[PDB]
């Protein structure tokens, strides 16, 4: 029935139109050279501004934080200006937008990071994990990362902190820390991906240290009311696996709650990796974290409404459906049929498969 889904909600200093979120979705359409957010991306996001909140596709915080060809960066003056075009376009439509600050850690190839060697919590390679390269050739197997030294850690935190400032300069309403889907921070969090012997490995407290320090920096830079964090407790598609996900992530949620981050975003499904997410686990997260809770992963109107009314979620993200339906909210509200996206145009290319999905017309 969707009544709650269409109720507004306060997100820090923002008052959002509804509970629908356009989750972060890499489309790899950044202008070359320079990986700059561009005009077609601005049109793309503005077309979907009826969402209550838009979270931008992952945007790398540095040259070595990139994992896929043509993804937009947020560290150069040009990239900031490029993103500004996007946020202004989105704001002109009346919608809030957060920048997803990204660092892929070991999920990359030297070709995508100026020949450099990928960094990670440890020297563990992601099993059968491929990334894309060039400016095109194709997919290639990820490389072997090198364990991050204390200097590396201080640098990445620095890059995250500056990226946050750059996001504000770019006009974003806030930032989302990508600590999910097997990327850098996730590589510290999950036990089976972190084999460090120092303060950033071993115990649960140590495995959460990097997340704690990065968030501390982000909050210090732009305020907790403008900081969101994304986690992926149960999925493992990109190579990260935890030994006790339920405990690790309930703890992570409690930790983030202390930082008073504005929202916690849970990535429940990653492609066809949809692990059963116990309602009991969801209720524990609801108690561990008291802010705005967002979930994304195979939701339809019914399941979204039910998640909100059961007290499990405050907002719900719809990813793939938003790709093919710029007016997704209107369709969900009326029960109009949803167009399906074309996998072949998800990444790279131009406007085709990006801005030419029409709004609904009976
Ligand atoms: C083309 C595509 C690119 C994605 N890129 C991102 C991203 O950059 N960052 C992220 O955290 N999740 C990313 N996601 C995951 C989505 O945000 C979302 O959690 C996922 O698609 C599950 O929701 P859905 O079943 O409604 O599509 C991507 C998904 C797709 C389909
Ligand atoms: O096919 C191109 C491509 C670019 C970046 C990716 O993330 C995935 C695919
Ligand atoms: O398909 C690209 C992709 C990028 C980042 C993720 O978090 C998940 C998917």
């Amino acid at each position: 029935m969707t009544q709650s889904l269409f109720q507004p909600i306060t997100l820090g200093a923002l008052t959002l139109k509804n509970r629908i979120v356009m989750p972060p979705m890499t489309r790899s359409r950044a202008s070359q050279p320079g990986d700059v957010a561009n005009h077609m991306m601005a049109i793309y996001y503005a077309q979907r501004a009826s969402a209550g909140l838009i979270v931008s596709e992952g945007t790398q915080i540095s040259p070595t934080a990139k994992g896929y060809a043509w993804t937009p960066g947020i560290y150069t003056p040009e990239q900031i200006a490029g993103w500004r075009i996007v946020t202004e376009a989105v704001h002109a439509k009346g919608c809030a937008i957060f920048a997803q600050l990204w660092h892929v850690g070991r999920v990359t190839h030297p070709d995508n990071i100026d020949g450099q060697q990928p960094i990670s919590s440890s020297t563990l390679k992601a099993e059968n994990v491929k990334v894309f390269v060039d400016n095109e050739p194709g997919f290639v197997d990820v490389a072997v990362p090198r364990a991050m030294t204390k200097a590396d850690i201080a640098q990445v935190i620095a890059d995250y902190r500056q990226a946050a400032l750059n996001a504000m300069e770019a006009g974003f309403d806030g930032i989302e820390l990508h600590a999910a889907n097997g990327y850098l921070i996730n590589q510290f969090i999950d036990s089976e991906a972190n084999n460090r012997s120092d303060e950033y490995g071993g115990s649960l407290e140590n495995r959460l240290r990097f997340l704690d320090e990065v968030v501390a920096a982000l909050v210090d830079a732009i305020g907790a009311e403008r900081v969101g964090v994304r986690l992926a407790p149960l999925t493992t598609l990109n190579g990260t696996v935890d030994a006790d996900p339920i405990l690790t992530y309930t703890a992570a949620a409690a930790l983030l709650n202390k930082h008073r981050i504005v929202y916690l975003h849970i990535a429940e499904v990653d492609w066809d990796d949809a692990p059963d997410t116990p309602v009991s686990f969801k209720r524990a997260l609801r108690e561990a974290y008291q802010g705005v809770l967002i979930y994304a992963g195979r939701y339809n109107a019914e399941k979204a409404e039910q998640a909100i009314n059961d007290g499990l979620a405050d907002m719900i993200g719809f990813g793939r459906p938003f790709i093919a339906n710029p007016d997704l909210p209107e369709r969900l509200r009326h029960g109009y049929p949803l167009a399906e996206h074309v996998p072949a145009t998800l990444f790279g290319g131009g406007e085709k498969g990006l801005t030419d999905y029409p709004t609904y017309q009976a």
